[PDB]
């Protein structure tokens, strides 16, 4: 499994979460944040299966994309145990 | 050393806390965020020694859980090095 | 690559950012928390090369510490790919 955390334009969130529902995702942690004379973004974390992290990573480049500078980063995390805290389910069965 | 990521429902913010302080948990960072159309959550960031990963796993479900559909989810993150900036002690010295 | 997420009081915040600029960190992401009863502090999220985490990691301590009680911490994260989304560039490429 892996976190997918991503730096995006804040007009660019809906599109983004649109574009990951649309791909399958079925969660996404959405924090407000300045980066770079700092500016507001939009932090973006979904945690994905090994073998989703392309197409979500894809997804995020082409619907967050304009071209101009600023449009953001992201960053692929490990991440070791998910765990559902209403059921205790874990792993592939959290995600 | 691990970093526990938790995403829960605000109103258990208080609960939770202290049930981690009460397990002996040192310090924790709070982040107001929303998730899932989103709704407001709460991240809590604890970074602890690998063999108190699970103490603090089972009490945030415990503490956390109502249930419900939302109660949120649990990450655990690889943590390399961990720095107390008021000494520069590292590792075990400064978690 | 390595993220180092760095907690420290939100007063040493245009102190750090400068420090880091100066060493020539190109992005930062700054995000508002609270931690320990709650006090304000301030996230700084950076993403380096291996060889540079040391360097980032001594500028946040020397110009983030004060002495006193709650100067934060600074953590340590493997990142295991980096995308820049304006032009897709990966890696290296994307620091
Ligand atoms: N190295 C980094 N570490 C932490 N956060 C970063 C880093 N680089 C970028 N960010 C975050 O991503 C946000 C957007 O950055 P940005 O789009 O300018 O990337 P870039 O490297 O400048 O590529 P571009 O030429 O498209 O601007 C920054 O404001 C910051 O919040
Ligand atoms: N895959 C994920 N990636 C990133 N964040 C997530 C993910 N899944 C959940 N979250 C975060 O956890 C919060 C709460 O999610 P939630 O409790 O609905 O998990 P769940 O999978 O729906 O299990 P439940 O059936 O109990 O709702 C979400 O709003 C989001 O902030
Ligand atoms: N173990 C931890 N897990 C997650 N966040 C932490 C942890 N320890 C500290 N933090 C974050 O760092 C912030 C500042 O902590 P602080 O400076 O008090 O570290 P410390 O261990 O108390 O060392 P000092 O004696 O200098 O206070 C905390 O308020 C919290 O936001
Ligand atoms: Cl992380």
């Amino acid at each position: 499994m892996k976190k997918i955390e991503a730096i995006i334009k804040p007009f660019k969130l809906d599109e983004v979460k649109d574009a990951l529902v649309e791909i399958g995702i079925g969660g996404m942690t959405v924090t407000e944040v300045k980066g770079f004379d700092f500016l507001p973004k939009v932090k973006i974390e979904v945690v994905v299966r090994d073998e989703d992290v392309e197409k979500v990573v894809e997804t995020i480049v082409k619907t967050a994309q304009t071209g101009r500078v600023g449009d953001g980063k992201i960053f692929i995390i490990p991440v070791e145990d998910v765990i559902r805290i209403r059921t205790g389910e874990r792993g592939e069965q959290a995600i």
